[PDB]
RNA sequence: GCGGAUAUCCGCG
RNA sequence: GCGGAUAUCCGCAC
RNA sequence: CGGAUCCGCAC
RNA sequence: CGCGGAUC
């Protein structure tokens, strides 16, 4: 074990390069004499202006003071317009508001533009927030520095880290937060062990408590919750690692996974062996950001899983892949196949019209009464669940999210068995079947 | 064909004819000759006494009349030496006391003991109502003893005539009391399309009313409901004939419906468009009387049913068959085969202790968590229907009934598909799956 | 964009 | 029984 | 009191 | 499971 041992050897790993430092250091200094000449008010927040960023994750956060006195679109126009105008690099994102995402020196870099704001109870904007956290934060997290540094990069390499939607994770802030609360990763580690699906952790108060959710109190603003995305499968996922850390710890904790990647052949025969429908719904993936296609992705896969769950095919999990130009919407079912015939259900007896009407209808075989009601004989529309699939995706496009059911009213493809295994997807398979190597 | 020349020609289907008449009479005149001269009280009942048997139904009832200071114990072996004394053969049935069943010159006599009884105030066995039945109806049946007749040839072509639990119909004391209450056969049938599930018939009050459910009301004694062994879906069945009937009448309605019939190899076909799968669960048949049989079969075949529900084979339909020597629980089911590995489902992440125990037990795949709770990949003891009933029968034969399941104990099988059609089931497969001729 | 809550319409019953 | 659709208020993505 | 089913009650 | 009631 040597617990410290392994810290110090984590810290290596972690911590940016000198020449990294150096490397965002120089581009933080000409992109503060091209503001300084252009005349308006800014200030750097962020894993960069704390000094808090990880070994390779070097972005800079530099936020756009604007008058009290303004307009929506006055904000949207006069940012935009400064960004591509003191980037060298420049394109575009659609967030809360939308912000510039550029390239300095080679070194990535976000401008947002927000209000000047006195205290912040005003929230006009809620991206109004992020100075004040700065504000907060710095000093009171000098000499932590490096705990912080170590926490996102136990996290990063589990994928909990970022909460992006591609993630639903722990953010930069959130982190941050932690360390001053708890006072050392590790110290957070241990107490994380007993964090329930209520804990609140009140950051300003200094207490934790019970409630109604998992709430992390913002010491900026008391009624925002740090950790509102962080999924509860994904806290699940934080909660139980910190514990096998702690009973066994490893440096591998702070190494990411490489995929598991096995033969097409091998993974046949495991879903041979499962004896289950595993199945692809493909189309191309349209062409939006992260925090706009994420959401979508999994509301399509929860609607084509809540069909497959009604219509009895049994599903047991769910996944997706987003590619370079496609997009993969994986399922696995306990049934193959059901039979042609069903049952429909009626009137009961007593209702003398709507029976009259249930048995004028044509069918293959004759009705008949069950516990004081009339049921009959139909058949399916499909038989198998890739049958099914293919028939939900064409009726019900719109349902499944804006961007992505409108690329599948375009076009999609259902991909089963040893066709499926030879496109992009055998990671997230694995994974979903919880295979093992 | 004009409703009121129907009735007519019904009539002669069933109403005795002038041989059997005095086949019986004859055998009336010699019973009561070898009674009176023991000098014991009796009184005839029931469909002979009353004149209103139906056609090759004929059977006398001779209920003897015992003072009620008696015993349980007396009453009952005066009643088997006068039985025995009587008859020219004899059998001996239990059913409240045992009493004598057997034949008087080639006629089918049962010779029941009970108390005589001044009230049907303190009735102290089910048989001792009996009397007062007949006194009630006697003479408020004459002049519509055809119209009773009717009903009950009526319900007979339709399979639910007879009280027993092998039918669950209409008994024939209830038939007198609705020819009583409703005046005629047609009258009858008329009003009974608008009987409700909770529809109440006070023949003593000349009253219809509205309660809990079906209830008939015994003149003799208002608590009881004469009514109470006729089935919902066979009342359902009935009220549904009216309305049939009554819309488009025809002689047909009072003739019964000689069974399909169907090649062993079209009903292949059948069960091969259906997509299901088609089983039987066969074992010897218990030697008790049917009211004891029936309800265990149903229950044994409800409890089966169930299984298949809770173990995922979708269950469509089941159905039962009791031939000489074997007995043959039938079903149908949606999922011919489901697959092998299946979710399992464990403690919530934050239970330490049991998640510990959970995740050490051996699995083939990696368990995984979801809506913050540990869930498994396990592999399921059987994968068919039928494999899946074997395996139910062996170790539950218990459930399914006392006399069923001992049978069951001792020896079952399953047949399905191919083998299946050669056996004698064919008639009940149809009608379960609802088979057009 | 996604999710929740409130209000309202369409469909298979 | 659900399966969709539409508006307003809320919350999240930085 | 020979019997089996079904519903209510406390578990 | 066990008891009570109803049912044929
Ligand atoms: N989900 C988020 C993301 C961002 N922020 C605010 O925006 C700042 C910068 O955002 P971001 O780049 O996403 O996080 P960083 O703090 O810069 O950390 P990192 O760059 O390593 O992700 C945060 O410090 C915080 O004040 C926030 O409150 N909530
Ligand atoms: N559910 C029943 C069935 C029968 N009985 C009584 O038992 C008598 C005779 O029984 P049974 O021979 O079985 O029927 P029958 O009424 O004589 O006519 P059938 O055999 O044609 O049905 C009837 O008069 C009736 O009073 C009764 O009280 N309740
Ligand atoms: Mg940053
Ligand atoms: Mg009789």
């Amino acid at each position: 074990m040597k617990v410290e041992e392994i810290l110090e050897k984590a810290l290596e790993l972690v911590i940016p390069d000198e020449e990294e430092v150096r490397k965002g250091r120089e581009a933080e200094e000409e992109l503060r004499r091209r503001l300084d000449e252009l005349g308006v008010e800014y200030v750097f927040v962020g894993s960069y202006a704390r000094n808090t960023w990880l070994k390779g994750s070097l972005e800079i956060d530099v936020f756009l003071l604007f008058p009290e006195e303004f307009s929506k679109e006055e904000l949207r126009e006069r940012g935009l317009e400064i960004g591509k105008a003191v980037l060298d690099s420049y394109e575009i994102r659609y967030a809360e508001h939308p912000y510039v995402h550029g390239v300095v020196k080679g070194v990535e870099v976000d401008v947002v533009p927000c209000y000047k704001l006195k205290e912040p109870k005003n929230i006009k904007s809620a991206v109004d927030r992020t100075p004040f956290h700065h504000k907060w934060l710095e000093g009171r997290i000098k000499g932590k520095e490096n705990e912080v540094r170590l926490l996102k990069g136990f996290l990063k390499a589990n994928g909990i880290y970022g909460a992006e939607y591609k993630v639903r994770g722990f953010s930069g802030y959130l982190c941050e937060l932690l360390i001053v609360f708890y006072g050392s990763f590790l110290e957070t580690v241990k107490n994380a062990r007993r964090w329930t699906r209520r804990t609140v952790i009140d950051v300003a108060k200094g207490e934790v408590r019970k409630g109604e959710e998992f709430f992390v109190v913002d010491p900026v603003d008391e009624k925002r919750n740090v950790a509102a995305n962080l999924s509860l499968d994904n806290l699940a996922r934080f909660v139980h690692l910190c514990r096998e850390f702690m009973e066994a710890p490893s440096l591998g904790f702070f190494k990411p996974k490489h995929p598991l990647e096995i033969e097409p052949e091998r993974l046949r025969k495991i879903v041979e062996e499962r004896g289950t429908a595993v199945f692809a719904v493909k189309f191309r993936k349209p062409d939006i950001v992260d925090d706009n296609l994420y959401p979508q992705l999994e509301r399509a896969s929860r609607k084509i899983f809540e069909f497959l769950e009604r219509e009895n095919f049994m599903p047991l999990r769910s996944a997706f892949k987003a590619s370079e130009e496609f997009c993969y919407l994986l399922f696995e079912c306990q049934i193959k196949e059901i039979s042609r015939v069903f049952r429909r259900m009626g009137p009961q007896f007593e209702d003398e019209r709507n029976v009259k009407k249930f048995l004028s209808r044509n069918r293959a075989f004759r009705p008949f009464i069950e516990n004081g009601r009339w049921w009959a004989f139909e058949m399916r529309k499909f038989t198998t669940p890739e049958e099914g699939v293919r028939s939900y995706a064409s009726t019900h496009w719109h349902t499944l999210g804006k961007n992505v059911g409108e690329s599948i009213r375009e076009y999609f493809e259902i991909i089963s068995g040893e066709k499926l295994f030879k496109e992009p997807v055998t990671a997230e398979l694995c994974e979903m079947m919880g295979v093992k190597d």
